[PDB]
């Protein structure tokens, strides 16, 4: 990485871990591989009117998951660069979601991305614009269509035409 990335990287942290919205359980926050530059980020409490609220629940019925996995990856240019951000699990439509789980929000291209927000600030919006685009569990969908590869060809598809 960079140690521009790095500082950057580690005050985000640190104001996510001391703001209201992680206090109260909105989302959480882990570094993998003790890596500043790749976070797992859950969604843990969605809109409770929100259809996908009631999803949400019939899969921790199921699989014991009432939340949203998503993983967060860094480059060494950041805050320069958005995050790339890409649904772990469940398999989701709708929602601004792409096949191979990537996002499709204006905020996280090269022409709507400002180094003005905060991390907390991103995992909120993310929140919001699921729920705002009607976002839907995909119960009998294949396990292993989301992954990091397939996440970058979709958002890279969307440049092409975006």
């Amino acid at each position: 990485g960079s140690v521009q990335a790095s500082d950057r990287l580690m005050k985000e942290l640190r104001d996510i871990y001391r703001s209201q919205s992680y206090k109260t359980g909105i989302y959480s926050v882990e570094l993998i591989n003790d890596s500043l530059y790749d976070w797992h980020v859950k969604l843990q409490k969605v809109d409770p009117d929100s259809p996908l609220h009631s999803d949400l629940q019939i899969l921790k019925e199921k699989e014991g998951i009432e939340y949203i996995l998503l993983n967060f990856s860094f480059k060494d240019n950041f805050p320069f660069d958005p995050p790339f951000v890409r649904v772990v699990l469940p398999v989701l439509s709708g929602g601004y979601v792409l096949g191979g789980g990537a996002l499709c929000m204006e905020l996280l291209t090269k022409q709507g991305w400002s180094s003005a927000y905060s991390i907390e600030s991103v995992i909120m919006q993310i929140n919001a614009t699921l729920v705002k685009g009607k976002a839907r569990v995909q119960f009998g969908a294949n396990k292993n269509q989301y992954n990091l590869a397939r996440a970058q060809q979709s958002y890279n598809s969307i440049v092409q035409i975006h």
